[PDB]
DNA sequence: CCGACAGCGCATCAGC
DNA sequence: GCTGATGCGCG
DNA sequence: GTCGG
């Protein structure tokens, strides 16, 4: 982190162009800077540097310039004087709150965690889970805690039907120390792009999680997509584990290896690459890669029987996922 | 300039 | 009930 | 906000 005060800068006017301005163009630009920046192995001397770097426009640099003489940006010490903008970064840090959300309740005057509190009838479910985790939901989770987790889904699915495979993605795969979150991707046999022979693949999976009360509370639930919480079981006298995120999405088995690139992440990573097959004449997403027609329409699904064959289609070369981290 | 900026599952709502 | 739009979330 | 053409 030789440039972490300007990455955090860009982060914090990230969140702003989000959860403020509602500007998600500029928000992905800043994200997209702060990406570059901080994977630039020099400590940043002036905007000018900076500048070379491809998403580091020059207003970015300008207020790389104003933050390198003072240590701090204008801009932003504004902003968090306003009450207004304050609040709506803050209320959309509850998972279920967006800007939309977060906006619209402080206008009715809620714009604290006590005010979020009296008005639990004013929340759509999610948002009430969200609210009801919202310090758990804050921490990372120590590797060794992810290595846990992962033995317990791995051995529950194979308890369901030994034909599951259930993989852990996210950070985890990318081999970081610790991670935001859980994220499982789960294939099996009887469900592919050409026919769905089992209903409930995902239900089953889901019930034998919460029987055994790994899975405590549900966000969302369909057919391929579970979103809640989960939490390790403490020992004899010990404190409680936070309760945890965890999502599992359920991908045609034949569709794996997109699955899997796409589960991995990062989040950048992925539009960077979506963006540059798109470059190349390609669209990617969670099941297939497909050529785009002379129309800019989609074509038919190209053979994939790796990750690197989609990194080959695009003409990029293979990276492993802990090289994905952007 | 000015168009494009990745792609998609689930929840909720409006309108029919 | 359905369809389509929108909000929010995931990477 | 940045970029490519
Ligand atoms: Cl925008
Ligand atoms: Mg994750
Ligand atoms: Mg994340
Ligand atoms: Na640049
Ligand atoms: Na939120
Ligand atoms: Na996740």
């Amino acid at each position: 982190t030789l440039n972490g005060g300007i990455t955090d800068m860009l982060t914090e006017l990230a969140n702003f162009e989000k959860n403020v301005s509602q500007a998600i163009h500029k928000y992905n630009a800043y994200r997209k800077a702060a990406s570059v920046i901080a994977k630039y192995p020099h400590k940043i001397k002036s905007g000018a540097e900076a500048k070379k770097l491809p998403g580091v426009g020059t207003k970015i640099a300008e207020k790389i310039d104003e933050f390198l003489a003072t240590g701090k940006l204008r801009k932003l010490e504004k902003i968090r004087q306003d009450d207004t903008s304050s609040s709506i970064n803050f209320l959309t840090r509850v998972s279920g709150i967006g800007p939309s959300a977060a906006r619209k309740f402080v206008d009715e005057g809620i714009k604290t965690l006590e005010d979020l509190r009296k008005n639990e009838d004013k929340l759509n479910h999610h948002q009430r889970i969200g609210l009801k985790y919202f310090g758990d939901f804050e921490k990372r989770i120590p590797r060794e805690e992810m290595l846990q987790m992962q033995d317990i889904v791995l051995n529950e699915v194979k308890k369901v039907d030994s034909e599951y495979i259930a993989t852990v993605c996210g950070s985890f795969r990318r081999g970081a120390e610790s991670s935001g979150d859980m994220d499982v991707l789960l294939t099996h046999p009887s469900f592919t792009s050409e026919s769905t022979k089992q209903p409930k693949l995902l239900h089953q999976v889901v019930e034998q999680l919460q029987k055994v009360h790994f899975i405590t509370d549900t966000l969302s639930k369909g057919e391929t997509k579970f979103m809640g919480v989960c939490q390790l079981p403490s020992k004899n006298d010990e404190k409680e584990y936070p309760h945890r995120r965890i999502d599992i999405r359920l991908i045609p088995k034949d569709q794996y290896y997109c699955g899997v690139l796409y589960f991995t992440g990062s989040d950048i990573f992925n539009k960077n690459m979506r963006a540059h097959a798109l470059e190349k004449g390609f669209t990617i997403n969670e099941y297939t890669i497909r050529p785009l027609g002379v129309t800019g329409v989609a074509g038919e699904p190209l053979p994939v029987d790796s990750e690197k064959d989609i990194f080959d289609y695009i003409q990029w070369k293979y990276r492993e996922p802990k090289d994905r981290s952007e």
